[PDB]
């Protein structure tokens, strides 16, 4: 039974949601954050706070320790400068993961992963570079590894109907930010997606 979590890039549009949700499920969650002033002061409250960064092994270090799951909910604050801070983030979380004795660990990446690599618009190549580098360094892990690569992420309200394509690009590009989050947690639940990459979609219109 997964009780504890440990959520990185909580304070983020996709994040905040599923910090909300975490906490109502019942969930013992755990974040890390550059400040705790951009959580939320009232309502669901995480019951832990590291104040950190996710390129320090330290910070993430303390964050991962004692944890029965991670989601992984890293991006590049809407820059699309090459970067490899989402890579180096995640290195930073297996090497805790490993020494620590975590399995589970939910990644969010991007669709672009399912698209044929000559397809992905060049100006938004550099940034899926370094999701391609973040993706191969949770699949070189060994953990239980669960590949989310969603489409559009919108501001449509949580529906819980949404459908889930498994290692393959499913029939609407778009996901709203809430079901994403939801989607996610129920990845906690199971294991019927270790391993492979999923890819959730609803149309809302
Ligand atoms: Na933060």
């Amino acid at each position: 039974a997964v009780k504890k979590i440990a959520i990185f890039g909580a304070t983020g549009q996709t994040g905040l949601t599923t910090l909300a949700q975490a906490v109502q499920a019942g969930y013992e969650v755990t974040v890390l954050v550059r400040d705790s002033s951009r959580l939320p002061s009232e309502g669901p409250r995480p019951a832990h706070v590291v104040v950190g960064d996710v390129l320090q092994a330290a910070d993430v270090d303390k964050t991962v320790a004692g944890q029965d799951a991670v989601i992984v909910l890293l991006g590049t604050r809407n820059d699309l400068s090459p970067t490899t801070v989402m890579s180096e983030g995640a290195r930073n979380i297996v090497a805790a993961m490993k020494a620590h004795g975590v399995d589970k660990v939910v990644a969010c990446t991007s669709a672009f992963l399912l698209w044929d690599p000559t397809k992905v618009p060049p100006r938004l190549q550099a940034v899926t570079d370094d999701h391609i580098r973040m993706h191969k360094v949770l699949r070189e892990s060994g953990l239980k590894y669960v590949a989310v690569m969603p489409p559009h992420i919108g501001d449509q309200p949580l529906t819980g109907a949404y459908t889930v394509t498994l290692d393959g690009r499913g029939p609407s590009r778009v996901i709203s930010k809430h079901d994403l989050g939801h989607f996610m947690l129920r990845c906690l639940t199971t294991d019927e997606y270790d391993g492979h990459s999923t890819y959730p979609s609803h149309q809302y219109q």
